[PDB]
């Protein structure tokens, strides 16, 4: 029935016979996946967000909102954390250490 299933779904992408649209090599675009390897399932028929959204949590967020990952936790943008002697705070979806005199 053409069903995407794919929880509340954003955009509708297919892929074609060959898999133009999502060129076989693409079927899922999150935060997680952005840059990291992508999952088997999503390139046929299936729901995600808009280019410069991110799949998140069933919900969509932009990049520089994403959420970040430390310690098997995850934080926020401009969220701080303590790391030994140094400190990091999410900021591009990548942490940024100060790197200080540790104390």
């Amino acid at each position: 029935g053409a069903m995407g299933s794919c929880r509340p779904p954003m955009v509708k992408l297919v892929c074609p016979a060959d898999n133009l649209r999502a060129e076989g090599l693409e079927c899922t675009k999150t935060c997680q996946n952005y840059d990291l390897e992508c999952m088997s399932m999503g390139c046929v028929s299936g729901c995600l967000c808009p280019p410069g959204m991110v799949r998140h949590e069933n919900r969509c967020v932009a990049l520089e909102r994403c959420p970040c990952f430390h310690q098997g936790k995850e934080y926020a943008p401009g969220e701080t954390v303590k790391i030994g002697c140094n400190t990091c705070v999410c900021r591009d979806r990548k942490w940024n250490c100060t790197d200080h005199v540790c104390d």
